[PDB]
């Protein structure tokens, strides 16, 4: 990806991605708008299982598109299973997408409603051995999406907010151990699910999306700190990292299922 130049600007944004990543106009692209009235309850959907008790965070990195909190996935620790998933998916990293204003920022939408941000907890199917091989499979990844709305502060997120000053620009990373992702989950695990893809290039169609119905609340100060990050690297013209979200894509031949 040393030649990648896609971004979220006017000249390299989502509308341009298809030129280097033709799958952008594929049959199962993400994100999508979740029409709550069209989504059908699926009684066969088993309960979702989120086991982050042994999660081991290692580092936080500004990759120029977002910031990723990375976990040690060399062992079966933080895993996602159940729900529409068959097998075990291991947590590798989480990141967010947010806007320049509270009225936008999420990638998925609910009845066209846009949230201030969206958290993505990325997991890969252990039957494929590693992340690189998993992304080449239709059921290689499971991403748990959680909407963020602005209101009361999320205590469990503050540790992330305070370390952002150390990774302001692209390429910067910082030690980030002992962070518990369980502090970022809402109370309920009710969710919608559908087959889709990564929302950033290479836009591979390797994701089973599980989007929680209940958003979490974060404070205006917390999201404000997110908006102080930079897309550019150190010593380059300052480009605030905001609106790093891809808009809803055509649902096409897909059905969104509800666990409730
Ligand atoms: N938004 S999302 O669909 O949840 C998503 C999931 C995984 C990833 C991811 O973990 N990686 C690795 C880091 C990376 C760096 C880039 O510059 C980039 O353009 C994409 C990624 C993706 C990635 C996924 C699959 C193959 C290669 C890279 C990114 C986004
Ligand atoms: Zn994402």
């Amino acid at each position: 990806g040393m030649s990648h130049h896609w971004g979220y600007g006017k000249h390299n944004g989502p509308e341009h991605w298809h030129k280097d990543f033709p799958i952008a106009k594929g049959e199962r692209q993400s994100p999508v708008d979740i029409d709550t009235h069209t989504a059908k309850y699926d009684p066969s959907l088993k309960p979702l299982s989120v086991s982050y008790d042994q999660a081991t965070s290692l580092r936080i990195l500004n990759n120029g598109h977002a910031f990723n909190v990375e976990f040690d996935d060399s062992q079966d620790k933080a895993v996602l299973k159940g729900g529409p998933l068959d097998g075990t998916y291991r947590l590798i990293q989480f990141h967010f997408h947010w806007g320049s204003l509270d009225g936008q920022g999420s990638e998925h939408t609910v009845d066209k409603k846009k949230y201030a941000a969206e958290l993505h907890l990325v997991h890969w199917n252990t039957k494929y051995g590693d992340f690189g091989k998993a992304v080449q499979q239709p059921d290689g990844l499971a991403v748990l999406g959680i909407f963020l709305k602005v209101g009361s502060a999320k205590p469990g997120l503050q540790k992330v907010v305070d370390v952002l000053d150390s990774i302001k620009t692209k390429g910067k990373s910082a030690d980030f151990t002992n962070f518990d992702p369980r502090g970022l989950l809402p109370e309920s695990l009710d969710y919608w699910t559908y087959p889709g893809s990564l929302t950033t290039p290479p836009l591979l169609e390797c994701v089973t999306w599980i989007v929680l119905k209940e958003p979490i609340s974060v404070s205006s100060e917390q999201v404000l700190k997110f908006r102080k990050l930079n897309f550019n690297g150190e010593g380059e013209p300052e480009e605030l990292m905001v609106d790093n979200w891809r808009p809803a894509q055509p649902l096409k031949n897909r059905q969104i299922k509800a666990s409730f």
